[PDB]
């Protein structure tokens, strides 16, 4: 064995050993328990950074742990390759997005290999390849004919100067980011997934996820935004029907989640596009201007929560169906047309938005809810005003005294009796628009025939192959300018027709890739039945909380869709979820910290990202210190959920520990060579060696619990460090001493193998001749945890009367019980009770 730690030499050697043994190339092995550990696959932007290293090292720690415990572990890697970063680099370097993508994959795959993750590279997928995306095209056509996917007009942001559709993130103050031109709102046909049809399933199945973080489930529930409310119709007053037709002439319909406060409604509000708004503004210019200012804005909830709530009265009136009050209709900029009925009632006394609105315009505020003896003040808002749990109704006639649900059900029956309303469940969830007017993306498998309409491409003709010899300019999708792509024949009638030129939302690729990994070479479906039956669901998922809403929702949606098609038989894709904390680093601009000395503007610390160029290139870290030093630093610096600060100090400390680990095994082997590890009964071992074995097996239990249950890797390393500390303070030079040292070192290297497998694989082979993965995860020797028993003297009134042998973990009650049961004590007690039993643990028990 070489004396000094040489990561640059041993890490490639260890990787070749693992590759030649095919330890990570797994099949559907019914002879082993499966374990599917998945890390969120990355965008091939060019090169990874320490954040990506942290993510994938975490996934590899869990994978290797389960591997050592005999699981058949699948840990697949792949590339989320479609998207805008390629197009922007395409128009910047004048290269095809595909070519820029595949070269990025090349460099990043070698970066990944050099870190030594235990990854089945035979299951690698790249989502921009037709062999992958043909199956989401397949699923699209299947759902399209069932109407789960449908086509309808929707609104987009059109830039008249760049001639491109832009997202809400590229429009700033109503203008394009790279043009500064006023953005038009165009209605264009687009394709949607009817995810609202699955809202109840998507919400309720969250309760199955007993091993998900509660905040992630909470975020899913709020995004879906289910409410149980009341449709309530207000009959239009006789003097306010001018210009209204249809149902709008006879009633105004609203949705509310607080029908228990319908008796406290003081005004009503409609959206600017509401027919009441249009009819009342036909002769009032001020209302036209307010309607125009309303449509001149985005319905973005981000902009609306800070938006100044404004409104104008209309002079029209409707009638509350419960108490007969005539209520004035207002046009309000907070009422959104297309959500519910486009109209709402207002109860300022119990809704904070309605309170501030009615405070600005001095509208009535009528209390209908009381929470105990709390005083109601119509000129201040308290939190208990909107209390839905501890309130009872007042000023409500029949309904006085009821709680929320009792008044709800009571109002429900009354409205249905008068035909003036009924209960209704609504959801904030909108359908999933998947059309993108971009080139680098999955083509939508639709053909437009002037006779047949929107026709899906037959399965035999899939994939619709995206042409890769394209260099986008940015003035519109190149597909719409390539007749050799869009000109085709109609698959229904054979006539001249045009392919759809929009491509799919790139979230679609990441909504099912975890299944494609189960059989990534299957050419008869999305995923083979046999492989789906074997791998079931993802056992462990690891990725940042930035993707905890849409991605997860979409992946869960697709899972149910694929299940309903008979492709899989699980309800939920991911059983456990781990959200790693972000890695941060001090920033510099005028720039990478490696191209900087310790002039440019030195600033503070923030997340590692290509935006500020604050990302430490791991390849420079590996060339400098080694893969194991990189992995150890990440796992040791902080709990995986906590944020991780880059530190040259932390890198050096980790490297010194690997040198210490190497030196420890080398100095042990040079003093006598390898021996059989201690095993069996430890009676006869010295106190110091019994204590070391206690430290050893206590450490094994602690690291096993930290990997498997708590998923805290920094404390697991600290526990092995303490074991080594006690090892260093123990005389292990005797025959029994060497045997225990062998046992300690054989366990330490296996306990650390998931975190630093290169050095541990090498050290193990110097200690033991068996395959490390065959030797398995270290077992706990429970006998090594039992400490010796103590002899306690029993005294009756201070006189020595007997002796008891107690455990080293006996309580004060066990010492009292054993002392009262001793024969010498029971004889000197003369049947008389004890006023006190003074107990000195380990010394004496005095019975008085
Ligand atoms: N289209 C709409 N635009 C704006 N506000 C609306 C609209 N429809 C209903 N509202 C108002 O929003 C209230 C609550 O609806 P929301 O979707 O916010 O449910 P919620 O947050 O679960 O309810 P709660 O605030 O009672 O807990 C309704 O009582 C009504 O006053
Ligand atoms: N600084 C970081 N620290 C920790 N994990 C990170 C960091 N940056 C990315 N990751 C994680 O690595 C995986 C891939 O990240 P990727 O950079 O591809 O996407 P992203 O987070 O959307 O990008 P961006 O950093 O530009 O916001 C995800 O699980 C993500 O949470
Ligand atoms: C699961 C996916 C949404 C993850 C992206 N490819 C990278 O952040
Ligand atoms: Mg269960
Ligand atoms: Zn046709």
């Amino acid at each position: 064995m070489q004396e000094h730690y040489q990561p640059a030499a041993i890490e490639p050697a260890a990787q070749k050993k693992w590759d030649d043994a095919r330890i990570s190339n797994v099949s559907e092995d019914a002879s082993k328990p499966k374990y599917y550990c998945l890390s969120m696959f990355p965008y091939p932007s060019g090169k990874l950074h320490m954040g990506h290293v942290r993510n994938y090292t975490i996934g590899d720690v869990l994978s290797r742990f389960k591997l050592l415990n005999g699981f058949n572990v699948m840990q697949p890697m792949g590339w989320d390759a479609f998207g805008m970063p390629a197009e922007n680099a395409a128009m910047k370097n004048n290269v095809a997005p595909a070519a820029w993508t595949y070269d990025n994959i090349e460099y990043m795959k070698t970066q990944l290999k050099s870190l030594g993750f235990a990854v089945d590279w035979e299951r690698e997928v790249a989502t921009c390849k037709p062999e992958y995306y043909r199956w989401e095209q397949w699923l699209f056509t299947k759902l399209f004919e069932k109407g789960i996917v449908y086509r309808k007009n929707g609104t987009v942001n059109w830039d008249p100067v760049d001639q491109t559709v832009l997202a809400n993130g590229q429009v700033i103050d109503g203008r394009g980011w790279r043009s500064g031109a006023l953005i038009e709102k165009r209605e264009i046909p687009m394709y949607y997934f009817k995810i609202t049809d699955y809202a109840e399933e998507l919400l309720n199945d969250l309760d199955k996820l007993e091993h998900w973080p509660e905040q992630v489930k909470t975020m899913q529930r709020n995004w879906i935004g289910k409410s149980r409310g009341m449709t309530v119709r207000f009959a239009v007053s006789d003097d306010s029907k001018q210009g209204l037709e249809g149902d709008y002439a006879k009633f105004l319909q609203v949705y509310t989640t607080r029908p228990d406060t319908l008796m406290g409604a003081t005004y009503v509000a409609v959206a600017a596009e509401h027919p009441l708004a249009t009819a009342a503004a036909a002769d009032k210019p001020e209302l036209q201007a307010f309607i125009a200012e309303c449509k001149a804005g985005s319905v973005a909830e981000a902009d609306m929560a800070t938006m100044e709530k404004k409104g104008v009265p209309t002079g029209r009136y409707v009638v509350n169906p419960l108490n007969g009050d005539k209520l004035e209709v207002w046009i309000a900029n907070y009422v959104l047309w297309g959500y519910g009925d486009g109209a709402v009632m207002a109860v300022p006394a119990h809704d904070e938005r309605d309170f501030e609105f009615a405070a600005k315009y001095n509208l009535p505020k009528k209390q209908v809810i009381a929470v105990g003896d709390n005083a109601f003040d119509a000129n201040r808002w308290q939190e208990w005003y909107g209390d839905k749990e501890n309130g009872v109704l007042v000023n409500s006639g029949d309904l006085d005294g009821l709680d929320f649900q009792t008044a709800f059900d009571a109002v429900a029956a009354k409205l249905q009796s008068q035909g003036a309303g009924e209960p209704k469940t609504q959801y904030r969830l909108r359908d999933w628009g998947i059309s993108r007017q971009r080139y680098w993306g999955c083509p939508i498998p639709i053909v437009h025939c002037e006779k047949c309409g929107n026709v899906p491409v037959p399965a035999d003709q899939l994939p619709v192959v995206l042409p890769e010899n394209v260099v986008p300019d940015g003035m519109g999708s190149p597909l719409a300018k390539m007749p050799e792509f869009y000109e085709t024949s109609c698959p229904c009638c054979g006539g001249a027709a045009k392919r759809e030129t929009d491509t799919m939302d790139t979230f679609i690729e990441s909504s099912w890739y975890f299944f494609r990994y189960m059989s990534p070479k299957f050419s008869d479906g999305m995923v083979s039945a046999e492989s789906a039956k074997y791998w079931g669901a993802v056992d462990q998922y690891i990725g940042g909380i930035e993707h905890a809403i849409l991605h997860l929702l979409y992946a869960r949606f697709f899972t149910k869709l694929m299940r309903d098609e008979g492709l899989v038989n699980v309800d939920e894709p991911f059983e456990r979820l781990l959200t790693q904390g972000m890695v941060v680093c001090e920033t510099y601009y005028r720039i990478n910290p490696a191209d900087v000395e310790l002039p440019v503007v030195i600033s503070g610390t923030e997340k590692m990202s290509k935006s500020k160029n604050n990302g430490v290139d791991p390849q420079e870290l590996i060339n400098a210190y080694g893969a194991d030093t990189a992995r150890l630093f990440m796992m040791f610096a902080a709990p995986p959920e906590q944020s991780l600060e880059w530190s040259d100090s932390g890198v050096e400390g980790a490297h010194r520990f690997l040198r210490r680990l190497w030196r420890t095994v080398y100095e042990y082997l040079k003093q006598g060579g390898a021996v059989k590890a201690f095993a069996g009964n430890q009676d006869g071992l010295s106190k110091e060696l019994k204590d070391l074995r206690h430290k050893l097996h206590s450490t094994t239990a602690k690291v096993s619990d930290d990997y498997g249950r708590r998923q805290q890797f920094n404390t697991a390393i600290a526990a092995v460090m303490e074991l080594l500390n006690q090892y260093d303070k123990t005389d292990t030079g005797s025959e029994q001493g060497r045997a225990v040292a062998q046992e300690v070192l054989e366990a330490a290297v296996r306990l650390l193998w998931p975190i630093v497998p290169h050095i541990c694989e090498t050290l193990w082979s110097e200690l033991n001749g068996a395959k490390l993965w065959e030797a398995g995860w270290p077992t706990v020797d429970e006998a090594a945890l039992v400490k010796s028993e103590i002899e306690v003297m029993v005294q009756v009134n201070g006189k020595l009367r007997g002796k008891i042998t107690v455990a080293a973990d006996a309580s004060k009650a066990d010492l009292e019980a054993a002392a009262l049961a001793n024969e010498g004590a029971v004889k000197f007690m003369e049947g008389k009770p004890a006023k006190k039993i003074i107990v000195v643990p380990g010394r004496l028990v005095n019975i008085v």
